[PDB]
């Protein structure tokens, strides 16, 4: 239930530990316009350091930032990590999605086709990869071991900015251009719209195993949350956010 946020406008990553209402600032260094964040159950944090065309990670309680050995990134927009430690990145400026398997020294390009300005990525424990294909107003997926993408049956998306998936295969998307969050359950082809209100250019979404949903409400400099079944959003007690770009939660 810990929440991490890329506080883009302030070139920093903040967190609110489970049970705390006072954020901490993580000791990343030299970030610029950081665009997204991913975490694992060990509390390692990965960040797309967008303005520096790189991906960095920080282990829990450390003072060591590691630059991951990706190649040729341009304006990278989002990151996802699985329990095996593979890292996926939406390489926005190159219209592609790349990954580093844990322990690999060079990235792989995923066999998506026709992407434009991809904005975000999520993975599940089966290794399925979902991408917000922002420039085409759609969400695409590759199943583990497949090289044939499919397009999810969302409707009416505009400049979608981020995606999250749970262990049941439900998919949530920040439909940025429409100021809303939409979801599709696994066996569903009819989206619902979550009861957030007053969102402005929402930038990212995270879910936990209990079905709580957190959203970086970028245009209002805040993070909002709906617990599973809730109909009233809660503004988290972060302070000083500016143009926040992404959010990740752990269990
Ligand atoms: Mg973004």
């Amino acid at each position: 239930g810990t929440v991490w946020v890329t506080d883009h406008g302030n070139n920093r990553v903040v967190k609110l530990a489970a049970g705390s209402n006072t954020q901490t600032v993580l000791p990343f260094t030299g970030l610029n316009t950081p665009s997204g964040v991913a975490v694992d159950s060990a509390g390692t944090v990965w960040v797309t350091d967008h303005g520096n065309n790189r991906v960095v990670k920080l282990a829990a309680g450390s003072n060591t930032q590691t630059v991951l050995p990706f190649t040729g990134l341009n304006t990278p927009s989002g990151v996802a990590v699985d329990s095996a430690g593979t890292v996926w990145v939406t390489d926005h400026g190159n219209n592609r999605v790349v990954k580093l398997a844990a322990g690999s020294n060079t990235q792989t390009v995923l066999p998506f086709t026709g992407l434009n300005t991809p904005s975000g990525v999520a993975v599940d424990s089966a290794g399925t990869v979902w991408v917000t294909d922002h420039g085409n107003n759609r969400v695409v997926k590759l199943a583990a071991g497949s090289n044939t993408q499919t397009v999810l049956p969302f409707t009416g998306l505009n400049t979608p900015s981020g995606v999250a998936v749970d262990s049941a295969g439900t998919v949530w998307v920040t439909d940025h251009g429409n100021n809303r969050v939409v979801k599709l359950a696994a066996g569903s082809n009819t989206q619902t719209v979550l009861p957030f209100t007053g969102l402005n250019t929402p930038s990212g979404v995270a879910v936990d195993s209990a079905g709580t949903v957190w959203v970086t409400d970028h245009g209002n400099n805040r993070v909002v949350k709906l617990a599973a079944g809730s109909n009233t959003q809660t503004v988290l007690p972060f302070t000083g956010l500016n143009t926040p770009s992404g959010v990740a939660v752990d269990s």
